[PDB]
């Protein structure tokens, strides 16, 4: 099947695992809860085959995981794109004041701050 990809200079590829670490790892000071967990693993479309109907670019963090793995993001644009769609897929899903609709407005956040240390350090 698909045909390798050429491998980030491995810099790139640690300074994306980095930053979606720290996004995964994230807790509310209040609740501990880690904003990052519902958004994790997407459910199936045979559990939830609604959700696959209404978002066409569906994406969890385990797919972000594999997407740093097989090079797919070129850049650190790239994987911004993809965890702002995550999180644009929830606010489309979700009603605005949920759980989880919110918790994704924060972790947009939570990279952004996230990127920009990282990205100071070198």
């Amino acid at each position: 099947m698909a045909e390798k990809l050429s491998p980030n200079p491995p810099n790139l590829t640690k300074k994306m695992k980095k930053i979606v670490d720290a996004v995964i790892k994230y807790k509310d000071s209040s609740s501990g809860r880690q904003l990052s967990e519902v958004f994790i693993q997407l459910p199936s479309r045979k559990e939830l085959p609604e959700y696959y109907e209404l978002i066409r670019k569906p994406v969890d963090f385990k797919k972000i995981k594999e997407r740093i793995r097989n090079h797919k993001y070129r850049s650190l644009n790239d994987l911004e794109k993809d965890v702002m769609l995550l999180c644009q897929n929830a606010q489309t899903f979700n009603l605005e004041g949920s759980l989880i609709y919110e918790d994704s407005i924060v972790l947009q956040s939570v990279f952004t701050s996230v990127r920009q240390k990282i990205e100071k350090e070198d």
